[PDB]
């Protein structure tokens, strides 16, 4: 495990200079460098931040060698480019870094499109956050293997949700999606959440969901639906604005409607006689 000692030696050979900073350290790479290509702040048996200033994925060859952090909980990866075709637990395994449960990847600077590849061997992780400002497309396959996941979080400007992203998934306990730019939710997406406790999907241009949406979600505990622009015409409005009166100890803030802005739970649509779903 990476300590005091492995800290002394790496500011000898200065490839890299270290500084115990705290009860952390931080590595800087190269050593002496106004703008390094890499600033790590590693805290032993806690948590590694990998701070990136990269121009292409070729400057991964500029990280610290041999260097052996050991087991961590968290990583966090800050405007670090996905390594091209190769998985993100490529660049762990070259740090060192064993079985971490949490792992945080934000960046303006990806390079490229998220892939299934970029999660290779991190099936054990419990808690995956992925954010960024650029305009991100997300695979069908992207979380398959993702099984002991609890927590996704995903702020990534998406505009479209693939129908069987959560496929396999059954431990999921927290979806975060708020903050991007959904404007449909396909049906069936939350089919198989018996674990499902809170779901985020405020902040979105969300004007509808398909009927029938979150009736199986039999642990949700918390939703949050505000700041979209609702459609809040009957028939359309129907479901949503039947359930969110049903269930209105679960919402956390109001979902409002686009034209009067009135709550959506306060909308009661009339009977044509037509079929329900
Ligand atoms: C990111 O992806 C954009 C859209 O990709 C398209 O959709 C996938 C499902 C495949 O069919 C692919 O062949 C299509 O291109 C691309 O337009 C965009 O260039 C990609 N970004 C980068 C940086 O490569
Ligand atoms: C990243 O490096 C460039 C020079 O290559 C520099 O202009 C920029 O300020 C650096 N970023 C930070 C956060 O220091």
């Amino acid at each position: 495990s990476f300590g005091r000692d492995a800290c002394s030696e790496m500011s000898i050979d200065g490839l890299c200079q270290c500084a115990p900073i705290m009860s952390e350290y931080e590595i800087i790479c190269p050593a002496n460098a106004e703008n390094p290509t890499f600033r790590l702040t590693i805290q032993p048996k806690d948590y590694v931040q990998i701070m990136c200033n990269l121009t292409d994925t070729t400057d991964y060859q500029q990280l610290p060698k041999k260097l052996r952090i050991g087991e961590v909980d968290r990583v966090q990866m800050r405007r670090c480019m996905l390594p091209g075709h190769t998985p993100i637990a490529s660049i762990l395994d070259y740090l060192g870094i064993v079985s971490p449960t949490t792992l945080i990847f934000e960046s303006d600077n990806l390079g490229m499109n998220i892939t299934r590849q970029h999660l290779d061997r991190l099936h054990g992780l419990k808690r995956f956050r992925f954010t960024t400002r650029r305009l991100t497309h997300i695979p069908a396959n992207l979380l398959t293997d993702m099984r002991n996941l609890s927590h996704l979080e995903l702020r990534a400007n998406i505009e479209e949700m693939p129908s069987h992203l959560f496929d396999d998934l059954e431990n999921l306990e927290s979806i975060e999606f708020g903050s991007n730019k959904l404007r449909q939710m396909p049906r069936g997406i939350f089919g198989k959440m018996p674990k499902l406790k809170q779901l985020n999907l405020a902040s979105n241009q969300l004007k509808s969901v398909p009927d029938g949406i979150f009736d199986r979600l039999t642990s949700l505990q918390k939703i949050w639906l505000h700041t979209n622009p609702w459609d809040c015409s009957c028939p359309r409005i129907d479901y949503l604005s039947r359930w969110l009166n049903k269930n209105s100890q679960k919402e956390q803030g109001s979902a409002k409607c686009s034209g009067s802005g009135k709550p959506v739970r306060s909308i009661i649509c009339p009977t044509t006689g037509e079929n329900l779903y």
